[PDB]
């Protein structure tokens, strides 16, 4: 058996534009960065209080084929992904989640967090 944990992506506007805020299971604040210490789940749950109709598409790398995120799993209603870390390949990875919204045909994506796997 594995790890799953589950944080939460808020987002709000300000000043006319989307500000994504993570929240731990404890309802903190967190910065967005995870240590991966064994193979396990991460599984993400959109709360859109934007009035944009944000939905997520998926999960952007700049480095996909790093090994370090195995697979992204999504929901059929945009609310939740999932990340599959097998954590075998030490590392470090960067992404940023895809939203489609309802106001136009831009694709929003969030700013950047760090996954840390350490086999």
């Amino acid at each position: 058996q594995g790890l799953a944990q589950f944080i939460k992506v808020n987002v709000t506007l300000e000043n006319g534009e989307p500000v994504f805020i993570y929240t731990d299971a404890n309802g903190q604040v967190c910065q967005g960065d995870i240590t991966v210490t064994q193979a396990g789940t991460i599984t993400y749950l959109l709360n859109d209080q934007t009035l944009k109709g944000l939905k997520f598409v998926g999960v952007g790398f700049v480095t996909p084929f790093d090994g370090i995120i195995d697979a992204v799993t999504i929901s059929s209603d945009g609310m939740l992904v999932q990340l599959v870390d097998l954590d075998k390949t030490p590392g470090t990875t960067k992404f940023q989640f895809v939203l489609s919204n309802t106001a136009n045909t831009l694709l929003v994506l969030a700013p950047d967090p760090q996954i840390i796997n350490r086999p």
